C-alpha cells in the first residue's frame, strides 16, 4: 500500500491532476500546513496534494511551514512525497524548460527550522541527527528518469540544488560562486523540505524545472519573477504529464524493504536521554 | 528633482558635511531608524544624512534596523542613496586608505530580514523576489569613480564585498576562503542595506574604505578595532571630499529613465494573491 | 594561579576524570548552563567540568547555551578552557580515533548568538568586534600536541574545523564543498564556543576526536549516530588520558603575560558610546 504526497511549487501546483478530489484542512503540532490537503487518485493510486505556497501563492519561501507540511503528509499516511520546484539553471546544458531529477543539495538557507526534534514537542522526543549522504529516494528518481525518457522530455538524471534563503535572487558574484561549489540549479525551497521528509521516513523526490539561467551570464538577460512565471506557463504541462505517468508505476513497484530501511535510518538517528 | 540619502558608516558619518542642517526624528512601519535624519544641502542638492550605527556608534551590525533606515530615506523622498562603509581588504593591491566603488556582494549574514515584504505590514503586500544581478547603481558608481580620479585619490573601479554577520571578525581560514570565492573586501553592513534599497526603487551606491588587510596575511598584523579606527581617522577626509564633490554632479545629471527602470523592476518583482 | 574549565562533548564528558568532585548549579545573565558545574582537581590543579549537552545528552547543538556555558566558567575563575568534540574527518589521513588539535574554524552556523555584547545586558556594554585570526590558544595547543606524542597517540598538530548548524548531517555535495574550502574536520559545536571564550579573555583549546569520514567517500559507508557513538566508546579513553596528563603541565607553566594579552585583546575590542 503506497500513498503519494505531492507538493506543488511555483506555477506547478494544479489540483486538476487528481481525480475524485476532496479538500481536507488539517492541523499539526507545528501549526497549519500551507493550505488544505487535496485527497484524490491518479489511476488506482491514493495521492495527497499540497500547494507549497498556498493555492494563491501568498507565502514567501523563508516563511513556508516545512514542518507542518511534511508532518501533515506523514499523518495522512503518505509513504512517498514527489514535489515540483521552479529553479534557475547554473549550467549551460540545463536549458529553460528542462527537468532535473536532483540528487544532492547545498544549503544556503539561514532562518529555517530543519528538524522535528526541536525539544518543544512530545510528538518528537530527543535529539535527531539525520544522515544526508543520499537525500533523495533513488528508486523514485529512477522511475522519474525512465518516465521522462518514455515521454520524450529533455531531462537531466542528476543535479545539485543550492537552496538560498531569499526572497531576493542571488547576486552575480553569488551565482558565479555557487557554480564553483558544484551547484547545478538554484531555488529557495528544497531545504529543509528534503531534510524533514528524511526524518519522517518518507521516500522523497523532486522534479526541478529550470526557468532561467539565474544571472551568471553577464552578457545575457538576468532572472526576474516575470521571466520565471512565463517559462512555467509554457512548460507546466511537462511536470503534470511526468507526475501522471510516474505515479501509477510507483503504485505497482514493491516498496516494503526501501520503506523499512528509511524507517530504521530515521529511528536510529534519534538520541534519547 | 533628486534627493540624496547619505548613510554614514564607522568613522564616516560626520553631519558637518551638510549645510543648512535640521534634525528630524521619524518612525516607520519597521520601527525607528538608527538615529535622527539630518536634512541639509550640498550646494543646491537636497540631502538626508543618517548615521548607520547611531551618532554615538552604539548599534552592532546584526542589530542595525536596515528596513527602517531605507524606509525612512524613501519616505523623506530620497531618489538616491550613497553610503560609506569601513572594510577589510582581501587583495594586496587594495591598500588601507584606498576607496573601492563596489559592484557586487557575497552574503554571509544569517540573522537579517532582507525584504520589506515579510507578510506583517499592509504597506508592502505580497511576496517580493528582487533581482540582484546588478545590485549597485551603475550611473552613480561611474560619477564616484570619475570624481575620485578628479580628486587624485587611490580608487578601485569595481569590487566584490563579502558581508559577514559579525560582530566577530573572520578567522584566517574564513579570510582565505573568501578570497577563493572571489571576494575583494569584507564588512558587516552592505547586506541587506543594498537589497532593501533595490526593493525601494532607490539608486544605491557604496564608498568602501579599506582599513586593514583582514587576517589572510599570517606573517602580517591582523585586524582589530583600534587598527580600523586609526585608518579611518587618517583617511575620513577622502570620503568626505568624494561625497561633497560627487553629489552636485548627481544633481545636474538626468535621472528620470534610470529611476523609472528601478521603479518598474521593484514593482514587477512583487507577486500578488 | 590557573583554573581549567573542561567542556565535555559527545561521549567525552565523564565526571570521573576529576578527584574531589562537588556539583554546583549556577545561573548567568544569559540563562542556565547546560548542566551543573563539577568542581574538582587533577593532581593539584583546580578544574571545572561542564557537559556541553547536559549529562544525559538531551540538548541539540543549535540550542546549546554557549553564552551561559562560557560565562559560568569565567565567573567560577577559569583561566583556561580545554574541550572535547566528536567530529567527522574530511581528510584521508585523519582516521577515526585520531585526535586533531584544531587551529582554525570555518563558520556554517546560522541561528547562534556569538557575542556577549548583544545590547541586552548591563554586564557587557557596547559593541564588541573580537579578532579571530588566532582562535585557539597556541601555548595550550603545543602542550596538548607534545602530550599526545608522549602518550603514543595518533594526533594531528593542526586542522580546520567547519561547524555546521545541524542537527542534520551534511549532504555529500556539502561534504565535498567543505573539502575544497580547506576544512579538515566537521562538527556542530566549535562555533560559537571558541568565539565567546575569546571575548571572555580565556585561553581556549579543543581536542577533536575523529569518529567517521562524514560522507565524501561515496563508495564507503556514510556517518550515522550509531557509527559516531561506537567510535567514541572505543576511543574515549584517549581523550581522558590526554586531559589527565596535559592539565598538570598547564598548571606548572607560566601564564600571566599570555592571559594579560588575551585580556587586552578582549578589552580593546569593545566600542563604548
Ligand atoms: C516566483 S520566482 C521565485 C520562486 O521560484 C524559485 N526560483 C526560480 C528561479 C530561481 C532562481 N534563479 N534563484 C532562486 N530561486 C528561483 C524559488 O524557489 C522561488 O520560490
Ligand atoms: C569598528 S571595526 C568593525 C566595523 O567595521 C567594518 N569592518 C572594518 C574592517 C572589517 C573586517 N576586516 N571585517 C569585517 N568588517 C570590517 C564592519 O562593517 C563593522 O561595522
Ligand atoms: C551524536 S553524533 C552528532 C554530534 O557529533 C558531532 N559530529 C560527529 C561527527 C560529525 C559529522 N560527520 N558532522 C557533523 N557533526 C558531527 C556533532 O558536533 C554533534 O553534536
Ligand atoms: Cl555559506
Amino acid at each position: 500500500a503506497v500513498k503519494i504526497g505531492i507538493i506543488g511549487g511555483t506555477g506547478l501546483d494544479d489540483p486538476e491532476i487528481l481525480e475524485g478530489r476532496t479538500e481536507k484542512y488539517v492541523d499539526t503540532p507545528f501549526g497549519k500546513p500551507s493550505d488544505a490537503l487535496i485527497l484524490g487518485k491518479i489511476k488506482n493510486v491514493d495521492c495527497v496534494l499540497l500547494a507549497r505556497h498556498g493555492r494563491q501563492h501568498t507565502i514567501m519561501p523563508s516563511k513556508v511551514n516545512y514542518q507542518a507540511n511534511i508532518w501533515a503528509l506523514k499523518e495522512e499516511g503518505c509513504t512517498h512525497v514527489i514535489v515540483t520546484t521552479a529553479c534557475g539553471s547554473l549550467r549551460e546544458e540545463i536549458q529553460p524548460g528542462d527537468i532535473v531529477i536532483i540528487d544532492q543539495f547545498i544549503d544556503r538557507t539561514t532562518m529555517r527550522p530543519q528538524s522535528f526534534y526541536d525539544g518543544s514537542h512530545s510528538c518528537a522526543r530527543g535529539v535527531c541527527h539525520i544522515p544526508m549522504a543520499e537525500p533523495f529516494c533513488p528508486k523514485t528518481r529512477e522511475v522519474l528518469i525512465e518516465t521522462a525518457k518514455k515521454l520524450g522530455l529533455r531531462c537531466h538524471s542528476k543535479g545539485t540544488m543550492v537552496t538560498i534563503e531569499g526572497p531576493r535572487f542571488s547576486s552575480r558574484a553569488e551565482s558565479f560562486m555557487f557554480r564553483t561549489w558544484g551547484a547545478d540549479v538554484i531555488n529557495m525551497t528544497t531545504v529543509p523540505e528534503v531534510v524533514l521528509a528524511k526524518e519522517a521516513g518518507i521516500c522523497y523526490a523532486s522534479i526541478a524545472m529550470a526557468t532561467d539561467y539565474d544571472c551568471w551570464k553577464e552578457h545575457e538577460e538576468a532572472v526576474s519573477v516575470d521571466r520565471v512565471l512565463k517559462t512555467l506557463k509554457e512548460n507546466a504541462n511537462k511536470a503534470k504529464s511526468l507526475l501522471l505517468t510516474t505515479i501509477p508505476q510507483i503504485g505497482s513497484t514493491e516498496w516494503s524493504e526501501t520503506l523499512h530501511n528509511l524507517k530504521n535510518m530515521a529511528q536510529f538517528s534519534v538520541l534519547l536521554p
